[PDB]
């Protein structure tokens, strides 16, 4: 009866920049969120774009890349083992126009060559390194 | 309504494993296919995938590498793919009730097979017809 999650997030480039978002209080991260019951995956995905970076930004492709599971232990207050499945998505965005909600402190468009200047957390690392950009 | 699929695209010494489904009747010939198996509860997806591949294929298959590739959706129920790129040590297989005869096929033949339509998608997409 463990938690376990499919989680739908975005690598977001914009000119060969990166969009990265800072956590609330904090790590950088790509951003992303659960797959809820009776939606699509690319719906999942669209609806976390449009509540967490806004709607004035506009996507001109999204296409699936890659996947990975990966365990957490979240403490809530009690501690409890997730299971998630990572499904990740190649976006090109046709402009920067980023409007951030609660879910995140700031949001930056990085250069490939200053990712590693951030203090990313785990998982964003590890999306980076995949792709070659780390 | 929710059913996450992982599937293995098996590859050994430049041939890809293709598998003719046991499901279809009559004069209407079963398709070829990729192993599909779904994922239980607490199941790790690799462990699914291997438990797939030891139930439809045989204990007998080593793979000397399981490597995530793609995903898609589909609705048959929604369904999420999780497609991994497989190498085998060897090519000994072992079918069940999945599938009734397998295939090791070089990648410039795999369009003259029947190929089911997630079949045909997958390897349109690897870029392999």
């Amino acid at each position: 009866a463990m938690r376990q999650r499919t989680i739908v997030c975005p690598l977001i480039q914009n000119d060969g920049c990166y969009l990265l978002c800072k956590m609330a209080d904090g790590q950088w991260a790509l951003s992303g969120g659960g797959v809820e019951p009776g939606e699509r995956i690319e719906e999942a995905l669209r609806r976390e774009i449009r509540e967490e970076l806004g709607e004035q930004l506009i996507l001109s492709d999204i296409t699936p890349w890659t996947f990975r599971d990966d365990i957490r232990i979240k403490t809530y207050g009690r501690q409890e083992e997730i299971y998630m499945i990572y499904l990740i998505f190649d976006c090109v965005s046709a402009n920067r126009d980023i409007c951030i909600n609660d879910e995140f402190q700031d949001y930056a468009w990085v250069k490939p060559e200053e990712l590693a200047l951030y203090d990313l957390n785990v998982a964003t690392r590890h999306t980076l390194a995949l792709k070659g950009l780390l």
